[PDB]
């Protein structure tokens, strides 16, 4: 329990345990599948882990809140970056108070770990910047979004997985960019319905495809060889990505691998899915996660009784 793994990292201020455990809850909200991974970490590093992947998560997710308009989501991005620089520098709504648990744990979290605190603004700009951005000219237009949005958290991250080589940041930075790509792929559909194209318009550019080549074939139940092709090239740009940062796991502390070694797989498995059966997936509309919890949970306690122990909280 979290209880008990609050204990073990020796937070004991009863404001902060609070926290905690409100984010570890909120973690558990949206969604099971990812809030298990935190089994695979040491016990005492879990309520670090909870809490920053439920700042990037919950922040990520103001900003795609589809319901509300881009006006709204704007407001709300403000309000969790006044809050947070309130807390960082020293009746309430569900949102105020989810706001506030997200940013005290997230604080103590990130000078835990020697993480530039004050520097959670920029994350928070590249998010209201893509509000507005519904189209990518090239790869460095694209860059924008992916080096404040995605890869300024993953970097940071990195440091709570506790790199044993220099090496890690670049692996770090190529695992994580295939992530976002193949998510782009995945959720073509999805996005080109919300007005938002996540292919920069230079790729499409060199295939001979438009815009509205996509948002006409994309679910048709057809394909030119034009649209297959870019959807081929996008697919093995991630692909390339994930291979250059596959050794990922091994540059960080072996109770951090089997986590990451799960995610890269997982991520593997949807390249057959994207292409099987003659690109299907774009022409129409549990067992990994238990077996790797059990390899940590090995992996763990070796590293304990070889002396492994998480660092002492900011206090
Ligand atoms: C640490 C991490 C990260 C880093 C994040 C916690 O800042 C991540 N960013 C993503 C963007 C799109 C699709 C997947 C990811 C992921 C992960 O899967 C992941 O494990
Ligand atoms: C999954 C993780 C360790 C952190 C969250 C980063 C981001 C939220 C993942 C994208 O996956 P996803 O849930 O599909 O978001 P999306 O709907 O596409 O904007
Ligand atoms: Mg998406
Ligand atoms: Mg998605």
């Amino acid at each position: 329990t979290i209880v008990q793994e609050l204990d073990q990292a020796g937070i004991t201020d009863s404001g902060l345990r609070a926290d905690y455990i409100t984010v570890s809850r909120l973690f558990r909200e949206i969604g099971r599948g990812r809030y298990l991974g935190r089994y695979m970490f040491p016990a005492a590093k879990r309520p670090y882990f909870d809490a920053f992947i439920t700042f990037v998560a919950y922040v990520d997710n103001l900003t795609d809140d589809i319901k509300h308009s881009v006006e709204v989501r704007a407001r709300r991005l403000d309000e969790w970056e006044r809050t947070y620089l309130a807390v960082a520098k020293g009746p309430l709504s569900r949102s105020e108070q989810t706001d506030a648990a997200v940013a005290r744990a997230l604080v103590h979290t990130l000078r835990t770990w020697d993480l530039p605190y004050l520097r959670v603004p920029e994350f928070v700009d590249g998010n209201r910047k893509a509000l507005t951005t519904y189209e990518y000219a090239n790869d460095e237009a694209l860059d924008e979004f992916l080096e404040t949005v995605t890869l300024l958290p993953a970097v940071w991250i990195n440091q709570i997985f506790e790199p044993r080589s220099a090496e890690a940041e670049e692996l770090c930075r190529h695992t994580i960019t295939a992530f976002q790509l193949l998510d782009f792929i995945w959720d073509l559909r999805e996005d080109l319905d919300l007005g938002r194209l996540y292919l920069p318009m230079e790729h499409l550019d060199r295939f001979g495809v438009t815009r509205a080549d996509l948002d006409r074939q994309i679910g048709s139940g057809h394909l030119t060889d034009d649209v297959r092709e870019l959807l081929r090239f996008e697919i093995g740009r991630a692909k390339k990505h994930l291979d250059a940062g596959r050794g990922w796991p091994q540059s960080l502390h072996p109770t951090s691998r089997t986590f990451m070694e799960a995610d890269i797989q997982l991520h593997d498995s949807m390249f057959p899915q994207l292409t099987k059966n003659g690109y299907a997936f774009f022409k129409t509309a549990i067992a990994r996660t238990a077996s790797a919890i059990a390899r940590a949970r090995k992996i763990n306690q070796q590293a304990i009784r070889g002396g492994y122990r998480v660092r002492a909280p900011f206090q």
